[PDB]
C-alpha cells in the first residue's frame, strides 16, 4: 500500500466528468474540476488541464496523470503550510499517507477547525486524535472513507485498506 493506491480506492476511477459527494464536477481519480454549477465551465477546466478539446472524457493515462499532479500538490501544499509541516514531519510514512489523504480530500480552507486533531497527533496520543476526528463534517458526510483515514491514524497500519 502506497498512497497512489490508497486514494485510487478511496476516489475511484471514472473516465467522464461525474459530480463527486458535494455536488461538484470532477473527473479521473478524484480530480475536482470547479465548485461552478455550469457543466460548460467544468468542460473548459477539463480542456485547460489536460491542453486538448476533451468534451468531458479524458484517457486513463491523463487520469492518471492528473492524480500524479494531484498527489504532488497535496503535499507540496503540506510542506508550506506552517500548521500542517511540523504534524507531518512528525508522523511515521503510514500516517503520513493519512494526512495527505485528507488534504487532498479537503484541501486546507478548514486547517484551523484540525487544530486540535492535530495537536493530538502531533503528541502521538492516537486514539484521542481518532475519536476527536469523527467529530466533524467530514466524518459525518463520507463516514466509510473517514473511517478508514482514522483508522490509519489510529493504528499506524494499512488495515482498513488491506481488504480493499
Ligand atoms: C484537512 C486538514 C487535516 C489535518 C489533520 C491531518 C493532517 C493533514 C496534513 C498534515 C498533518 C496532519
Amino acid at each position: 500500500m502506497n498512497i497512489f493506491e490508497m486514494l485510487r480506492i478511496d476516489e475511484g476511477l471514472r473516465l467522464k466528468i461525474y459530480k463527486d459527494t458535494e455536488g461538484y464536477y470532477t473527473i479521473g481519480i478524484g480530480h475536482l474540476l470547479t465548485k461552478s454549477p455550469s457543466l460548460n465551465a467544468a468542460k473548459s477546466e477539463l480542456d485547460k488541464a489536460i491542453g486538448r478539446n476533451c468534451n468531458g472524457v479524458i484517457t486513463k493515462d491523463e487520469a492518471e496523470k492528473l492524480f500524479n499532479q494531484d498527489v504532488d500538490a497535496a503535499v507540496r501544499g503540506i510542506l508550506r503550510n506552517a500548521k500542517l509541516k511540523p504534524v507531518y514531519d512528525s508522523l511515521d510514512a503510514v500516517r503520513r499517507c493519512a494526512a495527505i489523504n485528507m488534504v487532498f480530500q479537503m484541501g486546507e480552507t478548514g486547517v484551523a477547525g484540525f487544530t486540535n486533531s492535530l495537536r493530538m497527533l502531533q503528541q502521538k496520543r492516537w486514539d484521542e486524535a481518532a475519536v476527536n476526528l469523527a467529530k466533524s463534517r467530514w466524518y459525518n458526510q463520507t463516514p466509510n472513507r473517514a473511517k478508514r483515514v482514522i483508522t490509519t491514524f489510529r493504528t499506524g497500519t494499512w488495515d482498513a485498506y488491506k481488504n480493499l
